[PDB]
């Protein structure tokens, strides 16, 4: 139902069973599926769709203006979000710029939390946990499974790879590998092993997580140099094809591989003083 | 009054001196103290119960579902908040869950700030101030008089004891004993001396504060191990009951105590290299 | 059109070509300019002077109370903002203080993004990019062109001197000279070189940028104490207007001036093991 105290643009189309709670704003040419819930003071811009068995809370923002100093009014901008999303409290996902081609989208299963910030042109993909505070600046790629901690940010044009964890306050300036655990280096970020909790918990296989392990040596305790490395990546993607993930990040980066700057201190040759 | 552009449910009880502001939205079961104004646009989940005297503003989000994976609808939820408080624009107070008793509590006399967030199954004291920011994950007991500066994050089941100070975005990741200076190691969080302006702001005497420094001293500086400064404290308290505070938080710890984790840098046995 | 879902006091003044969105609250005393929208479930506070051309959009708070222990009810409070600003949502702007003049200002052509909080007697100048999450305790001067980026928090009376660039989650707690790159260093902040890439964007020549550059150099690496390092600057200002603003900023620091502790590790006697 729509409630009588909701503002709704006439273009809009709104399935029979979605709900819109009172002091909702939905702007132009929107659509809205089955079974989706805006509880009340819902802001909705022109051009978005949502999918069903969404629940958005108050206060949050959905589809509206970009913040790019390239966009201009005349350019169109369009959020598109998928099923079973929990969008909370004051989020804001903001529309798509002309220079791509002004869609942001997110996928399904999503739980995105107290202010969190989904800016101009990001891929959000399914499962995902975005914890209170993160900010998600323009052209960011969230791959499947991950999870972002309270505050981090990730600056424009970065990846993060599927069922990545990324501890509180972390910064993330370079393209995150699969699997991995990233902890805040106070000011920036750090690989810091294996996502293992995550993993056993999706239903990875001892295997499997011996293999994805085995990868983390290859890039981080070898002292092998990235191009070396990636590689040997490829070779032991080809036996092992839950290593893919790892092959799309490294191979399509457009901001650089997360490193270990201090991988020196802890690699094959410090550790390595015996025969044997 | 209850203004006529509010939603209001029918089973709410609303004391005659309330405010409730243009554009709030107040749940079923929910009761609202004397003299406690609502500014414009806040939501009021069900089953809350707030006191007297208290200014909420507008965007916050009191009493809603929590934000726990062991959440589901059809589960008790609550937020209990006391009386005299200031909550401030776009803060989110969060139910308790299933798990403990369902409820979330807010004793009186506290300054909660923008965009501050207190998750599900809290406990925060009164004379506290939360600054903007501050982010307390579920299960986080704070004491009276403590302040939480500016995008300080607690994570779950921590606790901070009474009058403490947590400086700028520090992440409080252990408990913390009353009374302490705590700022912040950049990521994560290090003892930094005693609270001495709030202390004797609130009327603590040289006596009292001397015996608070030599627990600090017990805890940090004389090259103890936690057991072994734990029964000096013990011992302490007896005499001074001003100590009791440490007692009761280092006692009853779920996530263990802060620490200093570079205290043999600086303690007696590192500054004593001379006799007398 | 004032939006007939809007609630506005019958004293504001507002221009026949602002937009007032539905839910937005408009209190005593209020004067809106030509040609400012007001998009939806925005608040606007007594005493409230905005210009023309102003984006506010939905959840943003403007011009209500003060976060001091010091404001009591029966304080003038107020905010004036400029011309051409784009203020995003959940913005909080508070009004001043009765310890200074009760006024928090903002200038012309700002952007001032998600979740930022410009707090009481703030003076905000013209050109600015404050970045989501931003934080300005009171007494917060930001002079023309500065960014600063997400989450950058400055402590109350700091000033940030103009085409300054403030980088992701630095804390500023000293005053922060013209044309400089401040990086987080981890928690606090520290000069890095200048910004020449504003600069360049903003018409500055080879000679211009040639000369602040030097200044920088005096400042941080040539082994000069502050008095010497000012007396230098001073002269240097005479046959160079464009440095006028370091002395400026210098010449009336509140908190002291940003430094780099660690200077005496790469300036002139650090580097200097030759003759010629």
């Amino acid at each position: 139902m729509i409630h009588s105290l909701a503002v709704v643009h006439e273009s809009a189309k709104i399935a029979d069973s979605a709900i819109i709670g009172p002091f909702c704003v939905i702007g132009k040419n929107v659509v809205i599926g089955e079974n989706t819930e805006l509880k009340s003071h819902v802001t909705i811009g022109d051009n978005a769709v949502i999918g069903k068995n969404n629940r958005i809370f108050q206060y949050a923002s959905i589809g509206d203006d970009p913040i790019d100093y390239t966009y201009k009014k005349g350019d169109f901008s369009q959020v598109v979000i998928g099923d079973n999303n929990i969008i909370r409290e004051c989020a804001t996902i903001h529309g798509g710029t002309a220079k791509e081609i002004g869609v942001t989208s997110v996928g399904n299963n999503n739980i995105i939390m107290c202010y969190v910030h989904i800016g101009h042109d990001c891929k959000i993909g399914s499962y995902i946990n975005l914890v209170n505070g993160v900010g998600l600046a323009g052209h960011v790629h969230i791959d499947d499974y991950a999870i972002l901690s309270s505050n981090v940010g990730v600056h424009q044009f970065c990846r993060v790879g599927k069922h990545a964890f990324i501890a509180h306050a972390a910064l993330v300036g370079k393209d995150v590998p699969p699997y991995l655990m990233v902890t805040a280096v106070n000011a920036g970020s750090t690989p810091c092993g294996i996502n293992t909790e995550g993993l056993k918990r999706r239903g990875f296989t001892p295997e499997e997580m011996k293999k994805i392990k085995e990868v983390y040596k290859v890039l981080y305790r070898k002292g092998l140099m990235m191009k070396e490395a990636f590689e040997i990546i490829k070779e032991m993607a080809k036996e092992d094809k839950v290593l893919e993930p790892f092959v799309d990040v490294i191979g399509t980066s457009r901001r650089g591989i997360l490193r270990d700057p201090n991988s020196s201190s802890v690699d094959k040759l410090a550790a390595a003083l015996e025969h044997h």
